[PDB]
């Protein structure tokens, strides 16, 4: 993030991830079944990966823009690149 | 246990990332740290799995040098895949 | 596998994986799109994982049996364990 | 184009696995080798993505040291996640 607007959304998501980690401690200290925990942990990893893709997409786009290089073909390269990352970096 | 040890390290990573963001760090650094959170979610999953597996086979009243390896190799395999 | 029957099923699956690696090789010899290649590689990995579970499950089962220790609860534990491995080792 | 480099070495692992089985190796050893097949496929994926990412951002006629690093950093993540 470079824009203060991007700073805000990421902080939101990051906080929401601390929100998911709270419920995991809450569940760990309590009466949780390993299958419910593993699921909570998996959703943490899902959330991180979600955000990683959103930061990456945003970073790549800003790089091309500072370089006066943003066009529709560049923009779609990024679309293509992020679909792959979303699908294969887990 | 060794599990909460890891839940804190995760919380540790998220608060630093929350602060990286507050302290306006460079984008490479934000990505570096989100990837590291994911890596620790995998490491934590490798503990909780290791717990449930260790615990499920002591529970079955089958002790043996041979059964212990079988359970070490299962754990070694989990560790390879999740690190 | 210790059993001469289980050696055969596994050896099929391994060959079926060679068959997938040859199709992948065809697709790099000739030219298919870069997303169809990724999909092929993921399918190889899905096949390896798939077999890693089948072998793991059989190995654990044999260990309890060989120790005169096989019951239904031991059997369902292995069911519970493999379902997790299938779901979380990728 | 060092994709064949790896597709070969992966075929190398499958045949050794086929030998292990024909040659009555330990059940522990089969699992070790199947995990390494999976590990190789991930490495293969980390090359094929690297090919595509590089190829896709040179094709945009946008050169600059700052753009090169953004692409290095992308490729670093790809490597971190897959090995």
């Amino acid at each position: 993030p470079s824009t203060p607007e991007e700073k805000k959304k990421v902080l939101t998501r990051v906080r929401r991830i601390r929100g998911q980690i709270d419920a995991l401690e809450r569940s760990l200290e309590g009466d949780a079944e390993c299958r419910a925990i593993l699921q909570q942990i998996a959703a943490v990893r899902g959330a991180a990966n979600g955000l990683m893709a959103e930061v990456l997409e945003s970073h790549i786009r800003e790089t091309f823009d500072r370089n006066d290089c943003y066009s529709r073909e560049v923009s779609q390269s990024v679309d293509d690149t992020i679909e792959l990352v979303r699908a294969y970096l887990k």
